[PDB]
């Protein structure tokens, strides 16, 4: 499949891009949604508010965005990168290995949901001098019956 | 590779068994360890206390055991089954889809650790009349900054 970058109605499709030296810019509108799939070594830059964002089946791809009304979902993506300039309510990550997320102050409270994902780090601008601070995302859960009840918990060493 | 069922020193290896109509019985000793790999549609029955148990790369395989000193680990196993007659300290489950665990009263407090696993259920003999009660194992985690701190938690709907 050859490189695809088209707006179909209110849906943008960015697919089949390989080793892109230049940033792939999308001047989007708040009613549009972004779908990025089957891309490798590419940086997608979304300018302007959008309704939703999806990153699917990608390798070493990075996404720079302003804001997303409904959020963003990441599936089967390895070594991905996400940078939010404004904000989004949530980011879902599934079956992905390696990922680095950088949140802006406005987007500090973004919810992150993970499933079968590894090497995921979230960076918050809460260090000294606006500097980022990294938070590695835990991957295991512990489950057992105790104190009369069966409970699940995030495993922490 | 042809069917393998041999004790090498203090290590039992059960591999390459396919559609076994009969239970594969292992009369083991407390100083021995059990490794079950590359098997499909097989029920392994371990009689006697053992040091450890491993179920690796299996499909529709079930394991019946008495007790394990160090526990049991399950990796890349789908539609697996585990039944503990006595007890073990823990069971680790990784990259596995579909699994059903039945714990005895003695083994009621067994710790279960999961990683990239799905459709996992744990049954405790805590219902009425010794009857089992099923506990589906949660698969997602939620992470966010709140109340001055970034925290992770098991997602519950």
């Amino acid at each position: 499949m050859p490189p695809r970058k088209e707006l179909v109605g209110n849906k943008w499709f960015i697919e089949n891009y390989e080793n892109e030296t230049e940033s792939l810019v999308i001047d989007a509108n708040k009613d549009e949604s972004i779908f990025i799939g089957k891309c490798s070594q590419v940086l997608v830059q979304i300018k302007g508010k959008v309704n939703a964002i999806s990153l699917s089946e990608t390798e070493s791809c990075s996404v720079v965005l302003d804001s997303s009304i409904s959020g963003m979902d990441v599936i089967k993506s390895n070594k991905f990168g996400i940078q939010v300039n404004h904000s989004l309510p949530q980011i879902s990550i599934d079956k992905s290995d390696g990922g680095n997320i950088y949140l802006s102050k406005e987007s500090l409270n973004t919810e992150i949901y993970t499933s079968c994902s590894t090497a995921i780090n979230v960076n918050l601008p809460i260090g000294e001098d606006d500097d980022y601070v990294e938070f590695p995302i835990p991957e295991q859960m512990k489950h057992s019956f105790a104190d009369g009840k069966f409970k699940s918990a995030v495993f922490e060493h």
